[PDB]
This record gives C-alpha cells, sequence and structure tokens, in this order.
C-alpha cells in the first residue's frame, strides 16, 4: 500500500455536478509529493463553462493522499492501495447553500484517477457565492475520528469574501478504504493541517491551478 | 521597521538560567528567511555542559521575527524595529515543572541579537526532563489575542517522550514591543502554527541544531 505510494505521483481528476440547476463537468491533471504534503492540480471546466458561481465551491472537491503523516500516525489512505478509498461529504454554508459530494480514489498504471459528483443547491442568488464575490479558503484544520474501520473528518472553513469578510462552511466528510482482503493499521484522534492557494485562474475561471500544503500532527 | 527586517537575516543569542538548582550558559549563531518564517540556529551549551535535564525545555527559548504574516495580518515583531520587542514566558508542565523566561530582542550592525534567562523549578527528579528521555515538541497552535499595547500567546505543548506517550506543557507569553514612541498598527486575533524540529546534536546535548517553520494564519 504505503509500497505502491511512491515519492512523486501523478493525479488526474474528472468531476460532474450541478449547482443551483447550472450542470458543468471538470477535469484536473496535477502532481505532487505525497510524503511531503505537497500538491499541484491544473483543471479545466469543460462543460457548462463560463460557471455562473465562485469555483472556490468546487476548489475542495479535486486528494487525501497527499497528506504528509509522521511516523506515529498511521496513513488511512496511503494504506488503502493498491484498492483506493472513497469519501462522502457535506458542505453547509452558513448563508443556507448545501454541496453534497461523491468521490472515488483508485489507482491506475501508477496514477491516482478521482471521480467526482457534486450537487449544490439553495445558493442565495444575490449572496457571494452565486454573485461570484469569493477570494479563496482560509487555512483550516480537520479533526479526523476513527468510525468502524472507517474515519470520519470535522471542519469549520472560511470562504473569504471581497470586503473582508467570510463566509463559514461546516464540511462533514466519511472516507471508506476500498481495500477488503488485506489490513489496515487504523489511526486514533488526530488532526490535519490544510492550505489551499489559487496560484492562478484564466477565462473567467474555467482554467484554475491551485496548490494544497496538508500535514497530520497529534491532537491533544 | 519592516524595511531593516530583509528577505535573509543572521541572529545571535546568549540564554542562561538555573533549571532544578542546575546554573548554565548557552550560546547560539543562525539565520533564516523572515518572511518565509524558516529559520535554523546553532546552539552550544558553554557553561554547565552537559545539562542534567532535556535540552528541549530550552529549545522553544532560542525568535518571532521570523513568523511568516500574510498580508492580511499586521505584524507587530517586524513592526517594532529599530527598536525591537521583549517577551516574558510562563511554561507549566502538567507533572509540576514551571519555568519563567525574560527575552529581549534588539537589531545591531544588520543582525537580529536575542539575550534570554530562565528559571526553571520543580521538575520531578525521575521525570521524562530530569531523565533526558524527551524527543523533541509536537507540532503545535499559538493564539495571539491583542492586549493594552501588546500581544499574549496561549498554547498547550506536548513534548514527546521515550516510549511514545506525552508530557504536556502550558504556554502563557507577553509580547511587548519598545516602540513605546510611534505607530504600530495592532493585529486582531489570530493563531501561529510552529513546527520545531532537531537536525543534529553532539556531545551529550552540548551542541543543537533546531530548524523552525512558524506561519500566521485566520483564526
Amino acid at each position: 500500500g504505503e509500497e505502491l505510494i511512491k515519492e512523486e505521483m501523478p493525479m488526474k481528476v474528472v468531476l460532474e455536478g450541478t449547482v443551483n440547476g447550472h450542470q458543468f463537468k471538470c477535469t484536473g491533471e496535477g502532481e505532487g509529493r505525497p510524503y511531503e504534503g505537497v500538491q499541484t492540480m491544473r483543471i479545466k471546466v469543460i462543460e457548462g463553462g463560463p460557471l455562473p458561481f465562485a469555483f472556490d465551491i468546487l476548489a475542495t472537491s479535486f486528494s487525501r493522499t497527499f497528506v504528509k503523516h509522521p511516523k506515529g500516525i498511521p496513513d488511512y489512505f496511503k494504506q488503502s492501495f493498491p484498492e483506493g478509498f472513497t469519501w462522502e461529504r457535506v458542505m453547509r454554508f452558513e448563508d443556507g447553500g448545501v454541496v453534497t459530494v461523491t468521490q472515488d480514489t483508485s489507482l491506475q498504471d501508477g496514477v491516482l484517477i478521482y471521480n467526482a459528483k457534486v450537487r449544490g443547491v439553495n445558493f442565495p442568488s444575490n449572496g457571494p457565492v452565486m454573485q461570484k464575490k469569493t477570494k479563496g479558503w482560509e487555512p483550516n484544520t480537520e479533526m479526523i475520528y476513527p468510525a468502524d474501520g472507517g474515519l470520519r473528518g470535522y471542519t469549520d472553513m472560511a470562504l473569504k469574501v471581497d470586503g473582508g469578510g467570510h463566509l463559514h462552511c461546516s464540511f462533514v466528510t466519511e472516507y471508506r478504504s476500498k481495500k477488503t482482503v488485506g489490513n489496515i493499521k487504523m489511526p486514533g484522534v488526530y488532526a490535519i493541517d490544510h492550505r489551499l492557494e489559487r496560484i492562478e485562474e484564466s477565462d473567467n475561471e474555467t482554467y484554475v491551478v491551485q496548490r494544497e500544503v496538508a500535514v497530520a500532527k497529534y491532537s491533544n
């Protein structure tokens, strides 16, 4: 499992969804250093572009294999290979928008392949998401809890708004390994510090480059 | 102030004190990238070595100028130059050890100068600190609160112990500018993520090299 995840790994993503009835499809390709916790993704909106909502609400749906885990924290995600893992997430914005995401992670001839589906509903028409008045996510900390051979993650995320305030968004995620034959060494409770940054964008946010640093740490 | 702090800065330190009655003195020199939040220091125990306690309890006393503050979080420390700043810290270990630390930070001939005094008492004789069974600090988050011209920092630190457990330690720190006349833009409440790594040691921890990465963030 860990053996199959090299110090350098490429990744590819297909993401399809509907937000407030607007249907789209994105493709992404990138690479990272799974044991250093760093990755970069170049993303294209190939159907439904330009999107009438902030790409920021999609950005967190495009990579758990790339978390730096110190020796003392068993790495559920790297141990899941070769079979990979799935995750399901609910994002609840303080102003009432909701996003549900299902993701499949697989390893296909040494490339990490992500397949994702997104449904967004009830974003206020005049709110910062549908008015495209957002400016990226603040750094955040996700609490990880073992739950019967899977993991649950919870985080309060803060979407920056034009003018300097934030839209708060609760994330709840269930992570499940696809492994059935081998065993996984389960972690106890821990935290993951995440920093997701946009590097560049062009053509009304139909091309986006983003980079994430994510590091697992002891929780007190 | 920020203009005096260059993209690369060297630092020198003198730290002296007593822990459970044991008297010692340390000198250090290093350099880092203050806007990138990275720094490295080479430390010698020049008096009282070898120490009969874990060097880890001194490691966090040896550099606030080297914290990456992103554009929206005003940098109290870099703004305090040329006068610089002071800090006073109480470290309370859950097994009863207490340390008071008093530090002065100044700038001389393009070099950051650190002068620190440490007084540690009531470390258990067969605890991990006095038995030298510690293995570094876990990465941690310090909460920073504005207060009456200064900043107060709060963090629960976790010292790794031989065999895989942790000894917890409360840090409360008061940070005060020596720029007592002149405008500083005050931050609101924020957090600093710290990672302090030992790189090298020799001669029973009387030579230590350590590297720190520190990054301020929204709270």
